[PDB]
Protein backbone atom coordinates (compact mmCIF):
# COMPACT_ATOMS: atom_id res chain seq x y z
CA UNK A 1 0.00 0.00 0.00
CA UNK A 2 1.07 3.45 -0.37
CA UNK A 3 -0.33 7.14 -0.63
CA UNK A 4 -0.02 9.68 -3.17
CA UNK A 5 -1.71 12.86 -0.91
CA UNK A 6 -4.94 11.95 -0.49
CA UNK A 7 -5.23 8.76 -2.88
CA UNK A 8 -4.62 5.48 -1.61
CA UNK A 9 -2.83 3.01 -3.92
CA UNK A 10 -2.86 -1.24 -3.94
CA UNK A 11 -1.15 -3.14 -6.19
CA UNK A 12 -3.21 -5.53 -8.14
CA UNK A 13 -0.29 -6.22 -10.77
CA UNK A 14 3.29 -5.47 -12.71
CA UNK A 15 6.36 -4.71 -10.92
CA UNK A 16 7.22 -1.19 -9.62
CA UNK A 17 10.58 0.22 -10.83
CA UNK A 18 11.51 3.43 -11.16
CA UNK A 19 14.06 5.84 -12.75
CA UNK A 20 15.48 9.08 -12.42
CA UNK A 21 14.60 11.23 -15.80
CA UNK A 22 14.39 14.90 -16.64
CA UNK A 23 11.01 15.51 -18.01
CA UNK A 24 10.71 18.98 -20.04
CA UNK A 25 6.57 20.12 -18.96
CA UNK A 26 4.46 22.43 -20.59
CA UNK A 27 5.62 25.38 -18.71
CA UNK A 28 9.00 25.04 -20.54
CA UNK A 29 11.14 24.07 -17.15
CA UNK A 30 12.76 20.51 -16.62
CA UNK A 31 12.30 18.46 -13.65
CA UNK A 32 13.85 15.46 -12.54
CA UNK A 33 11.09 12.88 -11.68
CA UNK A 34 11.05 9.03 -10.61
CA UNK A 35 9.37 7.97 -13.79
CA UNK A 36 8.01 4.17 -13.27
CA UNK A 37 8.21 2.12 -15.76
CA UNK A 38 6.35 -0.97 -16.84
CA UNK A 39 2.81 -2.19 -17.26
CA UNK A 40 1.02 -1.61 -13.66
CA UNK A 41 -2.64 -1.85 -12.25
CA UNK A 42 -3.71 -0.57 -8.82
CA UNK A 43 -6.73 -0.47 -6.25
CA UNK A 44 -7.20 3.26 -6.01
CA UNK A 45 -9.55 5.27 -3.59
CA UNK A 46 -9.54 8.75 -2.99
CA UNK A 47 -12.46 9.23 0.31
CA UNK A 48 -15.25 7.16 -0.70
CA UNK A 49 -14.57 6.84 -4.38
CA UNK A 50 -12.85 3.43 -5.16
CA UNK A 51 -11.61 2.71 -8.79
CA UNK A 52 -9.15 0.01 -10.51
CA UNK A 53 -6.36 2.09 -12.04
CA UNK A 54 -4.78 0.84 -15.32
CA UNK A 55 -1.06 2.55 -16.40
CA UNK A 56 2.22 1.86 -18.04
CA UNK A 57 5.26 4.58 -18.69
CA UNK A 58 3.86 7.97 -18.72
CA UNK A 59 0.43 6.43 -19.38
CA UNK A 60 -2.85 6.60 -18.02
CA UNK A 61 -4.41 3.72 -20.14
CA UNK A 62 -7.73 2.96 -18.08
CA UNK A 63 -9.39 4.47 -14.83
CA UNK A 64 -12.46 2.58 -13.86
CA UNK A 65 -14.36 3.90 -10.93
CA UNK A 66 -17.83 3.88 -8.84
CA UNK A 67 -20.36 6.61 -8.31
CA UNK A 68 -19.22 9.07 -5.34
CA UNK A 69 -19.14 12.06 -3.95
CA UNK A 70 -18.46 14.50 -6.98
CA UNK A 71 -15.68 16.12 -5.60
CA UNK A 72 -13.80 12.60 -4.28
CA UNK A 73 -14.58 11.70 -8.22
CA UNK A 74 -12.98 14.66 -9.36
CA UNK A 75 -9.76 14.36 -6.77
CA UNK A 76 -9.60 10.60 -7.71
CA UNK A 77 -9.39 11.20 -11.46
CA UNK A 78 -7.27 14.17 -10.81
CA UNK A 79 -4.95 12.00 -8.55
CA UNK A 80 -4.42 9.25 -10.67
CA UNK A 81 -4.04 11.61 -14.22
CA UNK A 82 -0.64 12.89 -12.05
CA UNK A 83 0.15 9.82 -9.96
CA UNK A 84 0.49 8.29 -13.52
CA UNK A 85 2.81 10.42 -15.18
CA UNK A 86 1.06 10.37 -18.03
CA UNK A 87 2.58 13.25 -20.57
CA UNK A 88 -0.81 14.67 -21.19
CA UNK A 89 -0.57 16.05 -17.48
CA UNK A 90 3.05 17.29 -18.00
CA UNK A 91 1.56 19.63 -20.78
CA UNK A 92 -1.23 21.10 -18.38
CA UNK A 93 1.24 22.99 -16.62
CA UNK A 94 1.22 26.75 -17.01
CA UNK A 95 3.18 29.70 -14.99
CA UNK A 96 5.68 28.84 -12.70
CA UNK A 97 5.34 25.68 -9.89
CA UNK A 98 7.10 27.00 -7.17
CA UNK A 99 4.48 26.32 -4.08
CA UNK A 100 6.32 26.10 -0.89
CA UNK A 101 5.65 23.74 1.88
CA UNK A 102 4.98 24.70 5.80
CA UNK A 103 8.43 24.45 6.32
CA UNK A 104 9.40 26.52 3.48
CA UNK A 105 10.57 24.62 0.96
CA UNK A 106 9.89 23.97 -2.50
CA UNK A 107 7.58 21.37 -2.54
CA UNK A 108 9.35 17.85 -4.65
CA UNK A 109 7.86 18.06 -8.54
CA UNK A 110 5.43 14.57 -8.14
CA UNK A 111 3.85 17.14 -5.63
CA UNK A 112 3.93 20.26 -7.56
CA UNK A 113 1.65 18.44 -10.21
CA UNK A 114 -0.67 17.17 -7.51
CA UNK A 115 -0.97 20.57 -5.74
CA UNK A 116 -1.68 22.29 -8.94
CA UNK A 117 -3.51 20.13 -10.76
CA UNK A 118 -6.14 19.68 -7.86
CA UNK A 119 -6.86 23.25 -7.73
CA UNK A 120 -6.68 23.77 -11.66
CA UNK A 121 -8.68 20.86 -12.67
CA UNK A 122 -9.36 22.49 -16.52
CA UNK A 123 -5.92 22.60 -17.48
CA UNK A 124 -5.61 18.93 -17.36
CA UNK A 125 -9.04 18.19 -18.15
CA UNK A 126 -8.38 20.61 -21.39
CA UNK A 127 -4.87 18.73 -22.33
CA UNK A 128 -6.32 15.43 -21.53
CA UNK A 129 -8.97 14.83 -24.50
CA UNK A 130 -12.77 13.62 -24.62
CA UNK A 131 -13.80 10.34 -26.27
CA UNK A 132 -17.11 8.36 -26.88
CA UNK A 133 -18.44 7.52 -24.16
CA UNK A 134 -18.75 3.53 -23.97
CA UNK A 135 -21.26 1.85 -24.49
CA UNK A 136 -20.84 -1.58 -22.97
CA UNK A 137 -23.91 -1.61 -20.34
CA UNK A 138 -22.59 -1.66 -16.90
CA UNK A 139 -19.77 1.28 -17.72
CA UNK A 140 -20.60 5.07 -18.39
CA UNK A 141 -18.87 7.87 -19.44
CA UNK A 142 -17.76 11.18 -17.25
CA UNK A 143 -17.61 15.05 -18.23
CA UNK A 144 -15.90 17.36 -16.55
CA UNK A 145 -18.52 18.03 -13.87
CA UNK A 146 -18.68 14.49 -13.09
CA UNK A 147 -21.88 13.98 -14.77
CA UNK A 148 -22.62 10.52 -17.28
CA UNK A 149 -22.26 11.86 -20.53
CA UNK A 150 -22.25 10.80 -24.32
CA UNK A 151 -18.45 11.99 -24.21
CA UNK A 152 -16.32 10.88 -21.85
CA UNK A 153 -12.27 12.17 -20.50
CA UNK A 154 -10.44 9.86 -22.43
CA UNK A 155 -9.81 6.20 -20.80
CA UNK A 156 -11.94 6.87 -17.50
CA UNK A 157 -15.15 5.28 -16.52
CA UNK A 158 -17.75 4.95 -14.15
CA UNK A 159 -20.16 2.10 -12.62
CA UNK A 160 -23.67 2.33 -11.84
CA UNK A 161 -25.02 1.86 -8.45
CA UNK A 162 -27.12 -1.21 -9.27
CA UNK A 163 -28.53 -3.62 -7.02
CA UNK A 164 -27.44 -6.54 -8.98
CA UNK A 165 -29.33 -9.44 -7.20
CA UNK A 166 -32.49 -7.64 -6.34
CA UNK A 167 -31.04 -7.53 -2.50
CA UNK A 168 -33.09 -3.87 -1.89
Amino acid sequence: RQRFGRLELKRISGRGFKNDEEILIGNGTIQKIGIWDGEEEFHVRCGECRGILKKSQMRMEKLLINSAKKEDMKDLIILCMVFSQDTRMFQGVRGEINFLNRAGQLLSPMYQLQRYFLNRSNDLFDQWGYEESPKASELHGINELMNASDYTLKGVVVTKNVDHHHHH
